[PDB]
């Protein structure tokens, strides 16, 4: 199987790449994994495999960290990304989006059926298994649990059978079947939640699959539309059906190849306590003390020799920057064409902690609207934070065609020179806010609501005539000729 | 010479570090030798010395590029800025800044005169020079003269001479004997030369000395109080009284071991067309069209095989960022601490393009002062905004003792998660603005006016408790036996 379509062969095509480093000395689940694993995606050096965990019981489990993570070129960059989707390991980020977004206009691809597969090949019962006994990772030192989920995908439907849902969404062990973790508004889980608890006869029926293939746990990372089918997606993206098995307790079904798999129910009634966990702003609260979902695990199923996914969140750079922040902004692109706003790229920058995206606009077809900065602001934090896909994002900023959003250090660039601190910015306070970010939940104001802005650094210019600077820098301050015999002179004159 | 008291000496102190490239070819002033230095600033190469330029006449001059740019190494980044200042090559920011501020409580240490020096080894009267005629470089391919002075001194006195000041402002040629430039408030170039102008009778006798000290040149960048003559500032700090010579054709002083020496007179009366000119925000607007102030050289003199140092200012990173936005950084810090602001350390940002200062907190004297966020940023922003020091900063940053200002990465990361949007900043409207910022003078509002604002980055409990959270990071969220393990094990295990 291919690399983008089974976890394994992607596993394999990391080690190919020499972009893993596979440790077969034995490794604590407490901490030490997750602290190497820290350190890997602050260094952006190889993904490790820890094949020899304290306390594998039953063959439960290795343990993957920075699935998702950067490497340390500049070059192949995001070539562990790339790997998840049949890319190129020099794909650029706008290559990478790109594919990401491809699906949204295509037929969906739904999924086959087959009679088994590789997450057949091991079983533990109701009576068999206990999730405190596995070696579930404390990821950092003061988190209140042990987070079994940061890289697999819940799988939830709705009632009406219309909509399956694959999502990313932390959750801890409880006890020795149970987890929990927080269900919470605008997302899919919470979504599909509320119609069954409006429903009132049952549980949800659920799945948490961990190891599936790459491209399904992009899809799951990415706020696709409402009832939108993920697997479908997922089937166009890659140009093919996904195979999917039943679960064994539940009529749900689950990538074939998927390394674990828990079946059970997520409740419509109980609750239990559930964290506080290292988060992708890089904070933790000790102590903050809340009542997330429950949910039951009533069955496990597991490849031989399983492999968990695992991301040690927090600081920049892992799988909550690549993958939440790029996606989110994917998403955000394409919400802006499809509401007629001129912008050709968007990026949420690494050096924002992801919770800026900047907006590329195409400034010819600005011109054309004869606008002004007060509107084009309003109207584009309107489409935004009204919309589940600017959920995380606190900040839009808006650039012209100069600026690379993929670069940082251009988009700050542009921030700290041509937004007017007040009088080119609007300040949103009736949206939906996000209260990860500490300033949100743990600040001044309201958790859940406000504390967004667009910041304007379009030039005024920009909307009437065409800029009117040049860059005090080497490209644009001096002629093509001067700058070829420079760069060829350069060495030769003594420079590096 | 020691190289700190003498600019022929610094040269040779470069050189000596391995920090300087000789180029002994042909080199055009037209573009080329600023090309060459921005392609060093923008890469932190070694300061090129051009001893070869072609229209060199009279022996006027080599240049000196990128004089306090930076190196590549993170070891010695501040290493061209600590020969200015007989410190250790690998100083770090905080020693450099707190060596410029040590002399604001000391007695100053006045200047000698000496009958003569260097600087008078060769000379050209008014019947001799035409500084046309001078390999004059043009810097950026729009501007609109060949600015001689981008890194030399004016010498200018108060009427009554119980103030003379030494500054940096940039200066082109206007015709054979006169330049032009902006004076503008509230600097202190223009502080003189309103008292002249309000005197009525004359123009301000005047002098502009390059390749001066480098101990001078870093006080002539810095914003030291109203009235405080930066010469026996600089004897302060150094230790030792400055020696000085008289000019021919005035009674000004200028350092014995000038370069090169214009004397004359800057006009109360005159104007002339500056500008433009790419400037440190890293922008040129070609075509703006302005009056400047006008001066008249009577007399050249000059050191035998006279270097003019230049800088090539623009995009990150060259002088304008290191020794404008640090320095005053530095002075915002003692201006703080003066007005009983618990402010331990200060540093503009490079990233935001030296238009941020972060200020950090001592969040236990904080917690003393028991007061809220709203009234903090807003004693803050009051003694800072409305004091030169703070003239060319537009937003001020409040961040907690765990960070460190001198690091953007961690600067960006406080403000990004701690500052709420609005809610957690005060805009600042009636305050004096920076026109050079391009959101400011070419910008939507006032261009002399408002744009400037406090964001505060402390957290709610910084105030009252103490700090409630730790950081998802590899420092933070293992404990110390953990992470030495990690450590010591990193390359063993295959990392690197
Ligand atoms: C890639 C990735 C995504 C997420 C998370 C993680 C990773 C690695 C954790 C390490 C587990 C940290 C966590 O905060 N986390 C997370 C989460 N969304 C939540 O509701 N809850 C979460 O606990 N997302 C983001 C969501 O996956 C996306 O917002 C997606 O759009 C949701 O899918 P949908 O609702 O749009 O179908
Ligand atoms: C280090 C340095 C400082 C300055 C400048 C440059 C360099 C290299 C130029 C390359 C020439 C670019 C230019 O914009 N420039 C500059 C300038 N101040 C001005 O009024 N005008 C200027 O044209 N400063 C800043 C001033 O030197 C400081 O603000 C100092 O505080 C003034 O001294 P004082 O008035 O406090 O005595
Ligand atoms: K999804
Ligand atoms: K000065
Ligand atoms: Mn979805
Ligand atoms: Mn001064």
């Amino acid at each position: 199987q291919p690399a983008h379509l089974c976890f394994r062969s992607f596993v394999e095509a990391l080690k190919v790449d020499n972009d893993l480093v596979e440790i077969n000395t034995p490794i604590d689940p407490n901490l030490e994994a997750a602290a190497i694993t820290r350190r890997v995606c602050e260094t952006n050096d190889k993904a490790p495999l820890f094949n020899n965990l304290i306390g594998m019981k039953n063959g439960l489990f290795r343990i993957l960290g920075a699935p998702g993570s950067l490497r340390k070129s500049s070059a192949d960059r995001y070539g562990r990304l790339a790997r998840h989707l049949a890319l190129p390991p020099t794909a650029s980020m706008r290559e990478i989006l790109d594919k990401m977004l491809s699906a949204s206009d295509m037929p969906p691809i739904p999924p086959t059926i087959v009679p088994t597969g590789p997450c057949k090949e091991n079983s533990l019962d109701d009576s068999e298994f206990d999730l405190t006994e596995l070696p579930v990772p404390l990821i950092h030192k003061s988190d209140g649990g042990k987070y079994i989920q940061t890289y697999g995908m819940h799988i939830v439907q709705s009632p009406d059978g219309t909509w399956t849902n694959w999502s990313i969404a932390a959750a801890m062990v409880h006890d020795k079947n149970h987890l929990t973790g927080l269900v919470i508004p605008p997302q899919h889980i919470w979504q599909i939640h509320q119609m069954w608890k409006k429903e009132g006869r049952s549980d949800v029926p659920w799945a948490l699959a961990f190891g599936v293939p790459p491209a399904a746990i992009m899809a799951s990372s990415m706020p696709i539309p409402d009832g939108v089918t993920e697997a479908g997606y997922v089937g166009a993206m890659t140009g093919s059906s996904l195979e999917l098995v039943k679960c064994d307790t539940n009529d749900l079904y689950v990538p074939a190849t998927s390394e674990i798999v828990l079946e059970g129910t997520l409740s419509i009634s109980e609750t239990g306590p559930e964290g506080p966990f290292g988060e992708m702003h890089g904070y933790i609260f000790p102590g903050d003390t809340h009542l997330g979902a429950k949910y039951k695990v009533n069955r496990i199923t597991y490849r031989n020799n399983a492999i968990m996914p695992m991301s040690s969140c927090g600081r920049l750079t892992d799988e909550t920057h690549t993958m939440i922040g790029s996606l989110a902004a994917a998403e955000i692109r394409k919400l802006c064409q499809q509401n007629d706003l001129p912008i050709t790229d968007a990026f949420a920058p690494f050096e924002s902690q992801v919770t800026w995206v900047a907006l590329r606009v195409d400034t010819e077809k600005l011109r054309a609207m004869k606008t002004t900065s007060e509107g084009f602001r309003k109207r584009v934090g309107d489409v935004v934070f009204n919309h589940k896909a600017g959920y995380t994002i606190h900040r839009l900023v808006l650039v012209g065609d100069d600026i690379d959003v993929y670069e940082g250090k251009d988009v700050l660039w542009a921030f700290s020179t041509r937004c007017r601190p007040g009088m080119d910015e609007t300040l949103f306070e009736d949206v939906r806010g996000f209260p990860l970010i500490p300033y949100m939940g743990h600040g001044n104001g309201p958790a859940h609501r406000g504390g967004k802005v667009v910041s304007d650094a379009l030039m005024p210019t920009e909307y009437t005539t065409g800029r009117n600077w040049e860059a005090a820098d080497f490209n644009q301050s001096y002629p093509e000729d001067l700058k070829q015999k420079v760069l060829d002179n350069w060495t030769k004159m003594g420079f590096s």
